[PDB]
Order: C-alpha cells, then structure tokens, then sequence
C-alpha cells in the first residue's frame, strides 16, 4: 500500500510558499495515519520525490492538492504540466482534494494546443482519462458540482473538512498569550475582489488599529461599490507556519469569506485563528447558525458591531482571556474527534 500526493500546479520544496506547505502538512497529516505516502514534485528533496525517478502506476491512490492550471504569459509552467502528465499515465481513480472554490479540476490540453509551444506536448501525454473524485471542502455538493461542470470525467463528490488537518497535526500546539500590538488582524490575498465588500465593512474605516497582512495591498480596493476613507495597514506576506503566531499579535482576528463559503465552508483561517492568541471574531453571515461557536459574542453583524466587540475586549481583560478560553475549549472539542476525522478521510479516499 503506497500513496501519492502531489500538487496540481506548484512546485513543492519546504515552507517558504504557502501552496508548498500545504502540500506537505497534507503528506504529513495522512503519514501521521498510519499510512506509506510520497509527495511528488519536480525534484527529489527533503520532502519530495521527482516525477522522473517514480512511475505513477507502482501507487494505489493518487491525491492531488487543488491549483489552477493558467500558464502565466503564455509561457510554460513545469510544475503544471509535469504533474498533469503523471496524472494522465495513472489507471486509477484520481482523488482530487478542492479546499478552494475557485480551484475545481482542469484539463491543461485545451490550453496547451493553441500554444505556440504545442509541438513539446500531446494530447496523449497531458489528457487526464481517469475518473475522478472530487472531495470537497465544502458541505454544499451542488456549488461543487457547478464548479465542475465543464469536465468530462469527474465523476464523484464527497465532503470532507480537509483544512482540520491543521489542527490534528501531532505536533499542534495553541498558541500562548502574546503581548498585543494590534486591535484587529487579518491575513490573505485579495482573491480577486470576491470579498471585497466584506474586507473593506470589517477593516476599513473602523478607527481602530487594524493590519491587513498576505498578499493582499491597499491598491488593489478600488470598486466604486465600496468606498472608503482610511485602510488598514498592509504589511506583506509570511510563511504559512507562522500564521497562528501572527494572528496571536492582535486582540481579535477576523473570520469571513466568499459568498459560497457562507455556511457552506470551515475554512484554514477558522482553525489558523481559533488556535491562535487572538479573539475570533466572525461575520454573521458566514456562519448564520453559530456552528462554530454556539456564543454569540464571537459573531459581529456589521463595522459596528465589531467596532463595539473590540472595544469590549480591550476594556476588559478578562472577558478577553474567558473568550479565549472558551475557543481554544472547542477547538478540542473538534481534536477529540480526531479518529473520526482520520476514518472519514481513510473513506473518502475508498481505504
Ligand atoms: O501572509 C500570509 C497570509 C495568508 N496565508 C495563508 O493563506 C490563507 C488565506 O487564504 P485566502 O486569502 O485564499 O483566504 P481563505 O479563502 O483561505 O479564507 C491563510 O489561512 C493562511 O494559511 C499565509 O500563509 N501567509
Ligand atoms: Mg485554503
Ligand atoms: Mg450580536
């Protein structure tokens, strides 16, 4: 029994990018399973395996970490097309793992053809043939499906909370009081405006000390829906291992989404904040039902709200420390179910 992982789209090394540690938190968390698992990438490494020096088909199960497939320029991308042309030698079912929406499978071919670089591939060599099972992150099977109407062999869907996977790690650990230098924090990319309006009701304008770290930067908000006076501080990006400890800088940390992830999705960020020494504050339309946290408090309807929320925070230490608690308690809560998840998962991928 031997398994293979990879991702779609990016080389994976260490934990210098974020795509990378994805890749191997994943690798590490289905080891942690009692499980043989490679990751396969361009190069051997300390985490990796190269493509060349192994033969897809010596594996029973192929998982792929979801990526776009756009070729930058035009140009070619090895890290797309090496691993699109593993994938198109396997004989077996590909078990797609779709933590982002808006990275459903793809075939790369279609784009290839029209590419003036054609003649360095096939149609044979990158076609992906065999059926696939998307397990989604996402509760909603028909936003999943949607996602994928344009492919022709993926075939199944199942849910699965893939992003626990980061609390169930055996070396997971909550984070410790932190001295607080920021009100408010956030951590991402701009995802292409599809939560715009949201980003700029809960961190602009608020008047509190709020920073805005990721690849996201100030001028990128420009939609003329959503206007607004002062930003918050955009700091730059850091590595995905040291998010918790980031997050930890501020009082509160704010939980929102894209529009399909409304009650739908329990994105990274949800445990990356619930583990950390900061407050977690969620919009209420995320989470509608309070299934994160039956305690209001942890909810905020509107820039208000929030408003309100963190200064409630920062004049009382205490309800501070008892919303803390109170988080890091079902975040447990969700680590005691850690057999269930692993069995869940060892189902998802037919084990
Ligand atoms: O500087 C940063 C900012 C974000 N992240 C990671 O990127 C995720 C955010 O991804 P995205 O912006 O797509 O938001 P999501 O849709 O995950 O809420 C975080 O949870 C982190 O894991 C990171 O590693 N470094
Ligand atoms: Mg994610
Ligand atoms: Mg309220």
């Amino acid at each position: 029994m031997k398994i293979a992982i990879i991702n779609m789209g990016n080389n994976v090394i260490n934990f210098k990018t974020v795509p990378s540690s994805e890749t191997i938190y994943l690798f590490k968390v289905i080891s942690e399973m009692g499980l043989n698992v490679d990751i396969i990438s361009l190069k051997n490494g300390v985490y990796t395996k190269s493509f060349d020096e192994v033969d897809v088909n010596d594996y029973d199960r192929l998982i792929v970490v979801n990526s776009s497939i756009n070729f930058f320029g035009g140009k070619p991308n090895l890290a797309i097309l090496s691993a699109q042309k593993f994938m198109a030698k396997y004989k077996s079912k590909i078990y797609y793992l779709f933590t982002d929406i808006r990275l459903p499978f793809s075939q790369s071919w279609p784009n290839v053809k029209n590419r003036p670089w054609a003649y360095l591939y096939t149609e044979e060599e990158l076609l992906i043939k065999s059926p696939i099972k998307v397990i989604s992150q996402g509760i909603n099977l028909d936003i999943a499906k949607a996602a994928h109407k344009k492919v022709d062999n993926v075939i199944e869907f199942e849910y699965f909370p893939i992003e626990q996977y980061k609390i169930h790690m055996n070396d997971f650990q909550l984070s410790k009081p932190t001295k607080k230098t920021l009100d408010v924090i956030y951590g991402g990319s701009f995802r292409s405006g599809q939560r715009e309006s949201k980003m700029v009701e809960f961190l602009f304008d608020t008047g509190l000390n709020i920073e805005f770290f990721g690849n996201a930067r100030e001028k990128q908000f420009k939609n003329p829906k959503y206007p607004w006076t002062k930003a918050p501080v955009f700091t730059g990006k850091i590595p995905m291992n040291m998010v918790s400890e980031k997050n930890s800088q501020a009082i509160a940390a704010l939980i929102i989404g894209d529009k399909n992830y409304n009650d739908n999705f329990i994105t990274l960020r949800v445990w990356e904040t619930m583990a950390s020494d900061a407050v977690m504050l969620i919009d209420e339309e995320f989470d509608t039902k309070h299934r994160i946290i039956n305690d209001a408090r942890f909810y905020v309807n509107n820039r208000a709200e929030l408003i309100d929320r963190v200064n409630e925070l920062k004049h009382s230490d205490v309800l501070r420390k008892e919303m803390l608690s109170i988080q890091h308690d079902i975040l447990n809560k969700t680590r005691a179910k850690k057999a269930e998840w692993q069995d869940a998962f060892k189902k998802a991928i037919d084990l």
